[PDB]
């Protein structure tokens, strides 16, 4: 897995589970395309997001729907979603861990990029 | 201003100084529209970005260049950016601060919303 | 002062108000003493910790009550508190602000040194 | 392992390796007592901290060496050292993953905790 997202809820104390995660490319015309998609799992991350030969360099938008988290736990937050946005590969291929800690009217994000 | 916001480097301990902060509202089309822009000054704010006239309820956008705050001091970021997108509602208090807190490979952001 | 804290609550997207600050210095003997104490405002800030003269290079220790904090909202808290431990040096500029960035289950301190 | 520890460079965008991590318990006399200590691996984890059988009801402290990782990198960092402290397993045993985030003059740390 080139690319793995982690989501964190800050106020129980656990992974964020059933959090829906959407990943886009930038394409030639400098539209965001759909890449891959999926739904965080008991551990917080979504298995099997893209492949390495599928992940090639480019411009990548991780959205991650915290909105509909917070709703479907009875809370209003703050933010309409996460998304990180960042450049990949563009020195060779790596393995990125997108790391995303939610709170109603915060949230953090990290990105731990190791050699595959 | 109703909406404020606040940038400060994790690295360095200090304010985010002449960082560019661009604001969009969204427009029926569901398509952003600019709205305000602002360079941080020495405290890590960008003065003035609105008032409350034109600080009606909807839904907003704020971009931070993040990138080119740490390609100025020479250090390599993993964003190329960061945003903030949320809704304002009026039913909520009366003044909004964003504040981002930057480090190369890391950011968060809170909303302090106060009376 | 040349030492101010800022307490922000991630949750409730305010000023964290009506918390607990306290604040140390190390003494020569490696134990901690007392050196000044507040409760933040409704700016999440305990006004006039210290003043220049007492404010001396050294390691400070400074330590929000959050367990306290949560308490009064009936929000289970993992942290027995938050503790921010330093050393103040005079060659660095002449104002500390430790903000805290307070949820739950967790928390983020940051330091903002200004001239 | 009831209790991990992880931890990350957010300069570096890597995990924080080497970094010394010390554990202590409250006693009955109000004192600290040295209950563990490792070293993170390339992982940002220490592995092996403690056990199941010795990890009993009580007030932790877990030290993180963070002064000495910047230091060992040429940077003078803000912080002595960041510190987590908390009760555990006051509801019965859970395993618990204290995750901190380092950057010269900020940390955050989480807790992940999740029933063994």
């Amino acid at each position: 897995c080139p690319l793995m997202v982690k989501v964190l809820d800050a106020v129980r104390g656990s992974p964020a589970i059933n959090v829906a995660v959407h990943v886009f490319r930038k394409a030639a015309d400098d539209t965001w395309e759909p890449f891959a998609s999926g739904k965080t799992s008991e551990s917080g991350e979504p298995h099997g997001l893209t492949t390495e030969e599928e992940f090639v360099e480019g411009i990548y938008k991780v959205e991650i729907d915290t909105k509909s988290y917070w709703k479907a736990l009875g809370i209003s937050p703050f933010h309409e979603h996460a998304e990180v946005v960042f450049t990949a590969n563009d020195s060779g291929p790596r393995r990125y861990t997108i790391a995303a800690l939610l709170s109603p009217y915060s949230y953090s994000t990290t990105a731990v990029v190791t050699n595959p």
